[PDB]
């Protein structure tokens, strides 16, 4: 029982729940493909700080159950939803990155902004990916199936290369890559589920969160990398921090797309300062 | 719970099962030392297509426990029936890879072909690899008993050798090794029980099919490598195809042992056409 | 259910027991930060020879759960007995390895020597590691904190850097590294929390077992490599042989910290010779 919760549909979601029972609780949400470990930088950060951290694995992703169907941000966000409401957690900070970013937003549009305190939007998909006619900036839908393709022709092979060279930015001149990140992005992506994380890509690229980000009025952080190779700064932070009512962005001048990792200290520093704000 | 079953011994069997409830299904069967993350390729591809697809951890395989005993085909037979009547699935395309497909041909021959609407047995060990007095043309048995050996002294080391070298035929001329496929295979390696896959050497190699192949009758297709360095072509694939009653071989020339990751697409569309003959 | 039992303060522990139901046991305890796979080489020595072995994952390693508190060697001491109980294993060899050894001896401190036949400390932690008053010869506590900021900085990155370094001595000329042996390290604790980890380091380096050692009259073996990177030889085993009522040392000259990989066979024959003793 401890650190799993069954969804109304019979999904197992697996969560870390750290630190005093009754401290500030901040929930963490993290990106495609990979797990609540791609927080573990944070976590450690705010438990040995005194607060209390929540972090679960998305649905065919991680340790969570390998369903093979649901794999859209209403179910991603009530999933969350499963958590929150075994811990008590409302009230709680939520922060994501990247995928998890979307299902923050969806997350307070479907389940009210009422049991969100604050919310931070690291390096994240919205408002919308992929380039459409009323989205002339967005990237291509051809990308994002090319990314399903590779994910169908050899998922271990593109979840080494994915890491080695554009999430960390690895493939920059002055790049210092760590072979151990690389692996661990590897590990956690290999562990999910392959159809999970196929439809996943679309979750990601292609849901349009404008409206969910307009509804929100609690009090918003966005922090994005101005070289994010995965999710383009101009098309995504930029717009965010605009269209909620209450934002502010934070701009990590040569950042790559995963920041949690590549820079925790100031990942944590921020979002400190903005939970004692 | 979803994904699991305990069998009637005790053992937890971890399973994927994806797809519609209603649709035709196909259940897979993987080899040594792996898991069903080994039917990736196949899982996504029949399951994109709106099929149903089961795919089950071998006892002391991947996700599945760590049983120390009962690692013969007998038990490896009757886990996959556990399987097979939890999920209520009976009437399947059985298709097995490596010691997978001696699984199927033990599942066929002990439960009962009347619950197999077709099978393929793709490089699989059947009819009997180890060279016998009796068996003149098999693998002599201080193969098997080195594989046993080097398990025991390093198996990390092992795991890495194994899929690096004779697996995929990466060991040949030419030839573009995948790091990411032979990691992946380590993994699904590593995460089962070495007691296992010790036992698991001798279930494959010295178990003999011949009289459980001459009583099938439904459709049988071979699938089999020419240059299969794992699985001799000639002692295995030609001989099971000739022993059932109905049975087609289909000669994959060139192609190595590991061929539902190296010719995944030609291994798809194969098992495609049979399933809808 | 096979191989988990749920603690009285609600942690999973995982663990494994092969082996004759009636025949002699031997209970293992890994170090840090690894899990009961660290023990492959021995489980399967002593399995298949007629034994039985019962290894577990300390609370917040490998497979157990990633609980933020209680660690520390009382806890660790408690979870061990446990499994004892449910398995009912009284009367065991318990043979521990780097911080595994510490756990043994707080658990025949805590839970009674009378449950206790032999104890092996292998590579172990006990007396204390870090320099007090009246341990003028041990680390520096900067030593330890320095593990810590790794661990919070790039766990990923450490846990690479650690095996392929100082712990199996692939650091030293003329040695033979194995790919293998180190992912594995790294594989085993990255699956693990990185908080259990970063507060383990504390209840390794930072508990004194002396007085425990001191009440132990049941036969002691002390096996430790005399040139240990990791767990200094003089303030170590070489220490605890001594203390303890009953106790003998076997030196491995030359040998570093990770001997029941490196010299299997030595330690596979010493510990045999001991439970036959």
């Amino acid at each position: 029982s401890m650190g799993t919760v069954t969804t109304k549909d019979g999904v197992e979601i697996f969560y870390k729940d750290w630190g005093p029972r009754d401290a500030k609780v901040i929930h963490f949400h993290h990106g495609w493909p990979l797990s609540s470990d791609d927080w573990d930088a944070q976590l450690l950060f705010f438990v040995n700080k005194g607060f209390r951290v929540v972090a679960h694995d998305r649905r065919g992703h991680g340790r969570s159950s390998q369903v093979w169907d649901g794999h859209d941000m209403d179910h991603y966000a009530d999933d969350a939803a499963a958590v929150v409401e075994k811990l008590g957690t409302h009230g709680a900070m939520h922060v994501g990155h990247s995928t998890g970013g979307g299902e923050v937003v969806r997350y307070i549009a479907r389940h009210g902004e009422r049991n969100v305190s604050k919310a931070v939007l690291i390096s994240s998909v919205p408002p919308l990916m992929v380039k459409t006619s009323s989205n002339p900036n967005g990237t291509p839908k051809s990308v994002f199936d090319d990314f399903q393709a590779h994910v169908a022709a050899n998922r271990a092979q593109f979840y080494l290369d994915v890491p080695a060279g554009p999430f960390y930015g690895y493939n920059r001149p002055g790049a210092k890559p760590s072979e151990g990140v690389i692996y661990n992005w590897w590990r956690q992506g290999m562990m999910g589920s392959t159809k999970a994380q196929y439809d996943g890509i679309v979750a990601f690229s292609q849901t349009d969160f404008t409206n969910d980000l307009k509804g929100i009025t609690i009090p918003v952080l966005v922090i994005h990398g101005d070289d994010d190779q995965v999710v383009p700064y101009a098309d995504s932070g930029v717009l965010s921090a605009k269209l909620v009512k209450n934002g502010k962005l934070i701009t990590y001048k040569g950042a790559p797309h995963g920041i949690p990792t590549t820079h925790a200290d100031k990942v944590n520093a921020d979002l400190l300062e903005f939970l004692q704000s």
